[PDB]
């Protein structure tokens, strides 16, 4: 089964960490990268201001079950989200999350996919378009047309 994750980085510099995610992800058992999107950049998102988000998606084929693929990915922020701060480990920078599983929908108590918020979000959707642009979702909706439909501002490149 094709899973399609998303990756996020909000440390300020996120390049290693992302790559040990990226690593991480590789060495899911019954699994492999088939594709990794460039890394974009994403300015804040409060009046003050926090640090730019580094975001990415990644194809991964997978022989594991939903929750299974979701158990691994929480264990990776857990081993490779926290980065040491001087004297103490920093909050969680890394999020990953599971944007497409197949052409299934899950809803439970731990898993909504596709991602609940995806299609409002320019910096999940420029870069799996990246790697997908015929993309279907299991509700008809073409990726494409989405981009199309609303019109999100293109990303940079990190
Ligand atoms: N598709 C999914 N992928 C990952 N976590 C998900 C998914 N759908 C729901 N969740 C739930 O979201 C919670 C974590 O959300 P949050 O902290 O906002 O991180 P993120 O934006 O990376 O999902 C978890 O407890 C997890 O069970
Ligand atoms: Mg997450």
């Amino acid at each position: 089964t094709v899973a399609y994750i998303a990756i996020g980085s909000n440390l300020a510099s996120p390049l290693e960490q992302v790559n040990a995610a990226l690593k991480a992800l590789g060495d899911i058992p019954e699994s492999h990268i088939l594709t990794v999107s460039s890394f974009y950049r994403t300015p804040p998102l409060g009046p003050q201001d926090q640090p730019d988000y580094l975001n990415a998606a990644v194809a991964l084929e997978t022989s594991l079950a939903p929750e299974e693929l979701l158990n691994h990915t929480q264990r990776i922020e857990l081993q490779q989200g926290r980065v040491r701060k001087a004297e103490r480990w920093g909050p969680r920078t890394l999020d990953l999350d599971i944007m497409l599983f197949g052409n299934e929908v899950i809803n439970t108590e731990r898993l909504t996919v596709p991602h609940y918020d995806m299609k409002n979000r320019g910096f999940m959707l420029w870069p799996l378009f990246e790697i997908a642009p015929e993309l279907v979702f299991p509700d008809g909706e073409m990726l494409r047309q989405i981009l199309h439909t609303r019109a999100f501002d293109k990303l940079n490149k990190w």
